[PDB]
């Protein structure tokens, strides 16, 4: 079972003893700080947290032994507050004393801007706030998959609406195909989760579990996939059998949509000879609902794009849409889901928009891409104490290392507001009491062991639309 | 609860009806797939993913009607498989009639060879071996992590041995700090895990956990940690008393060994002024086995590596080791834990030993780089079928793209051997039944539900060592 007692860096375990004596509360805050390109980022995944690992009875007599005993062997010492927590226990029935300011999730904020806060709500637990740091900084990682999948998301759509004229499809542009390519089952509910607040495509189910638990939508799924192949599939019938295979799946799969993986021995040959003649009549025969999905999976992305399109433009029978872009029939389209992130994102749709093909002829797989090649420094995601009150004075605190100061970081008590041009900016030293700006857009989601406000998956969407999906 | 019929990939639940009809098995194979860097792998992880997730009864009725209805409004259609995870229930008691065989745990083998292989026990079930994929291939990660936690350890040894003329400490000279750098607590665990198979420094607490209940150590626990400050402990004291803060951390861990981070407002100051004056008296006189280790945290990790030790360097009495390197008194050292991974490693550890400082003076602390900054290409961690079985006929079988060569993979029956040179070598087609290459060196590590084959964390250590240690 999880305990939050072994759920921090080794080191704040000793923490306790290094504050500055009488000091009765420790205020802390995470922003995605600037750095000298994503410039706004989404607020998502605290609440998954908050249920999971911070509310309710987290505390034990049998959890505060247990670290004890931990502690003692992996220090080599007996460093552990073992009085703190035993207080926690005593005078809140081991529910954390802590109190957690947030921006609503889905809200899509600059660069640089205070997205929670955390403090202790009792004089003994100063130490507690900096305990959390560590569970709570790895918001960042569904943060860093929202942002980043919305990031793909503004690409499609700017390609999209210039080479068609509209944005039908949009959300289903960018396929999760991450499972595999993660680093945990764990990471993998948590980062379908987040590519889930920008698109309605996946492959990674666990996704699916983490939004009905933790966050809820109106609709019985907050994301959809179709039948596919993969190259065992293929590749089963053997060498010479390719043919055979196509067709068996095609069939078994003929009123819905299907992918097939083309490339198991020469995708060109796959597209030109076996889908472009032998086969041809069950493709073409097929529902606009239910299109043959031809699934190209290796070699250089952009060329292999270009020259799949290029021949299934010459075996089938291409449309010039209403902008000037080439089309193919209803029932034929293609997804490239190798060697996809952000980057190749961008040259692939730009080197289809200059050969002339509309973007509705292709969507994307990514994998590795999408839930993976992410870290805590894409974004500078960073949790900093910036007010304490030590002997009964409040003091302003903050790091300004002289090599660097984009790592400097804010002072005193913060609120996030509403700016006259309708922008974001963060009040500094507790100026947001002055009351020049609004209201503060953070809001209590966490008090004294209880989640005191919560989000629906369809809120957070709503929050997180991009500005073309509102025009 | 976890439901593996809910822990694939969602288009895996429609092959059943994509494999060649009376196909009896399907037969499956991982490897780190060949393509200058890491040429060798280091297997492990796997008995993690067994013992959480395919052992015992993984399959319950209602484990079966929830992936019914997930599955229904997913792909918004019928196409689950419910009768085939039903014959699992019935005939199997839900244990899955898989067998898997593998290196063993700790092994270190060149990239191109068999890791592990995947078969189905029972004819009904050939659509379970690649259902499972998913699941089993999340190993890249502890192996990846693994892998390049021990081409670091190389890159320190070469040069502790070279500036010192030993290797003592090298196992607490990489320091696990990526525990926020994650992406999760369970990939915490798994990471931190995989990095104790080289080293013993860890703050990633959840490592220690998991060992414990997964593979086992002699030892009361695999890694450990000291006292250490972080930015928020010294600035708590406010800007102009950051003094008064590293006085009273290291008066309160006097006799421990202590690590305080001293670039909150100027690295060279706090170097120069606080620690090498203002303090110096509470620093020479602290033990051996309880020194202050002095944490920069920003700048170019190298310039500023070689800038605080020649501040230290002239602050405090350097001794000339038996080398040539110089060497700081043994109650002063430093770590450096930012910006850290393989690449700016072995940059600072050059420039170190071109500027003649001994490796002896520091330890590197990683986070990020060392857990998160890794991904399934680092390796070409990659799981395919080589082999099935349809109408009674056994048939080799591969996938061997045009445009890409690096993605060809085995064909047939695999097993893993040891050459006349006593190096390994993977045998495709089953010619390992030839019986030219004596015994298969995989182990059936997993059959029907049970964990047949294990091994204690103290045996994957001792597999997974540097040549040099031996």
């Amino acid at each position: 079972e999880f305990n939050i007692l072994l759920a921090t860096d080794s080191y704040k375990v000793t923490h306790y003893k290094q504050y500055p004596p009488n000091t009765s509360k420790v205020y802390s805050y995470f922003e995605c700080r600037e750095k000298k390109k994503y410039e706004e980022t989404v607020f998502y995944g605290l609440q998954y947290i908050l249920n999971k690992y911070l509310k309710g009875k987290v505390v034990t007599k049998e959890k505060i032994q247990e670290a004890k005993d931990v502690y003692k062997e992996h220090f080599q010492d007996d460093v552990f507050n073992e009085k703190g927590w035993n207080y926690i226990l005593e005078k809140y029935d081991g529910h954390l004393p802590i109190e957690i300011k947030a921006v609503p999730e889905g809200f899509v904020i600059p660069r640089g801007n205070v997205l929670f806060t955390v403090e202790n709500t009792d004089p003994e637990c100063y130490w507690l706030t900096n305990w959390i740091e560590t569970i709570l900084v790895q918001s960042w990682y569904p943060i860093t998959v929202a942002t980043n999948s919305r990031e793909q998301k503004k690409i499609l759509a700017k390609y999209l609406l210039e080479t068609s004229g509209n944005l039908d499809g949009l959300e289903y542009k960018l396929h999760d195909f991450g499972y595999r390519g993660v680093s945990s089952q764990e990471t993998a509910g948590i980062g379908a989760s987040a590519h889930l607040v920008n698109f309605k495509a996946t492959d990674t189910v666990a996704g699916l579990a983490l939004i009905k638990k933790y966050y809820g939508t109106k609709d019985p799924v907050p994301g959809y996939s179709v039948p596919a192949a993969e190259h065992s599939t293929i590749t089963a019938w053997g060498k010479d059998h390719e043919k055979d295979a196509f067709e068996h799946i095609v069939t078994q799969f003929s009123s819905v949509p299907v992918s097939v993986v083309s490339d198991s021995y020469d995708i060109y040959n796959a597209c030109e000879k076996i889908w472009g003649e032998d086969l041809r009549h069950l493709i073409v025969s097929r529902s606009t609902q239910a299109p043959l999905i031809i699934r190209p999976d290796s070699g250089n992305p952009l060329d292999t794009v270009l020259k799949v399109l290029e021949i299934l433009g010459k075996k089938f029978p291409v449309t010039e849409n209403s902008k000037g872009y080439k089309l193919l029939p209803p029932y034929l389209r293609v997804i490239q889901g190798d060697g996809v992130d952000i980057n190749t994102l961008q040259e692939i749709v730009e080197g289809m928009k200059q050969k002339m093909w509309s973007i509705e002829n292709i969507a994307f797989g990514s994998g590795g891409g999408l839930l993976q090649k992410l870290t805590r420094d894409l974004l500078n995601c960073s949790f900093k104490c910036s007010y304490v009150v030590t002997n009964g004075l409040g003091i302003n605190v903050f790091k300004d290392p002289v090599a660097d100061p984009n790592k400097r970081s804010k002072k005193g008590r913060l609120s996030l507001h509403r700016t006259p041009a309708g922008n974001f900016v963060t009040l500094e030293e507790g100026k947001g009491d002055l009351e020049e700006y609004g209201q503060d857009l953070l809001h209590t989601v966490f008090k004294n062991g209880k989640v005191t406000k919560s989000y629906s998956f369809d809120e957070i969407r709503k929050n997180a639309q991009l500005n073309i999906e509102l025009e």
